[PDB]
């Protein structure tokens, strides 16, 4: 069974935002991909997305763009575990030195898929997977089913603020409101995200549902949600929501906040996190 007369085709292995992602080897290389199914419409707007964002750093290569049979299909290089996957292996906690390197990247990531005149939208932690091999230090960020563009292309004129959607628990606030999203909602996601990594759990969890959460994070203040951490935390998540529609965000200094934070703790700059130091054994 092969797709595209190159890839053999395996094992459901996931799923993204409206396809399915199974497992497969490009025979002729030999090398593990991922192959999105989609039923004969989504897959080929997402799959431009990718092609656009192609040579910048931490995107996904796509190999393969086509249809066949009953599907339309994309063929991408497979990557490593997401990062809740990780989280989930390291026992639902990462230490600060671990989160403050992962803060890095995914601020840039973010900022570059901004630099491409796109909004991911759905900014969590199963969009974003380690890689293999050399790259196993490197953070990637996946899934643009749910990407929008902000501004247009030639004149960079930026869209109209306007009314009116991805994962609940990361949603930024003016998602909630049915605000129509830009590069501020992305960041304050990643806000989230972090806090997320931070506490083991976000306080608008295990509480229709989308009011209470909703109305969950709006009674829930910064300076509550980040007691006992860093200040630099609480001080990310009030820039991001202190950012106007159009406002092109200082990603240099959100950067910054969290290196010199990581250099007054003196951490170093290896690319060792917590999952590179988890300890095996027999069966206990």
């Amino acid at each position: 069974l092969r797709v595209g007369n190159r890839y053999r085709l395996g094992r459901k292995i996931g799923s993204g935002s409206f396809g399915d992602i199974y497992l497969g080897t490009d025979i002729a290389a030999g090398e593990e991909v991922a192959i999105k199914l989609e039923c004969v419409p989504q897959l080929h707007i997402e799959s431009k997305i990718y092609k656009m964002m192609q040579g910048g750093v931490g995107i996904p290569t796509i190999r393969w763009c086509g249809a066949e049979g009953d599907y339309n299909v994309m063929v991408m290089e497979l990557l490593g575990p997401s990062l809740e996957d990780l989280f989930n292996f390291c026992s639902r906690k990462f230490s600060l030195k671990t989160v403050l390197l992962l803060a890095d990247q995914m601020i840039s990531r973010i900022e570059y898929i901004h630099s491409k005149n796109f909004i991911h939208r759905d900014v969590k932690p199963d969009n974003f997977l380690m890689g293999l091999g050399k790259k196993g230090n490197l953070v990637y960020i996946i899934d643009f089913g749910l990407a929008k563009k902000y501004r247009d292309a030639r004149t960079h004129q930026h869209i109209p603020y306007r009314e009116n959607t991805g994962t609940a628990r990361y949603a930024s606030i003016n998602t909630h409101l049915g605000i129509e999203q830009s590069r501020r909602d992305d960041l304050e996601s990643l806000g989230y995200v972090l806090m997320y990594f931070n506490l083991g759990s976000l306080p608008w969890q295990g509480l229709q549902k989308y009011e209470r959460i909703s109305e969950k994070k709006m009674s829930t203040p910064i300076e509550v949600l980040c007691k006992g951490y860093p200040s630099e935390f609480a001080t990310y998540l009030n820039f991001c929501r202190s950012l106007r529609f159009d406002d092109k965000p200082d990603y240099s200094y959100l950067r910054q906040l969290f290196r010199n934070l990581f250099h007054r703790q003196g951490f170093s700059y290896d690319y060792v996190f917590d999952w590179n130091m988890l300890k095996f054994g027999a069966s206990r």
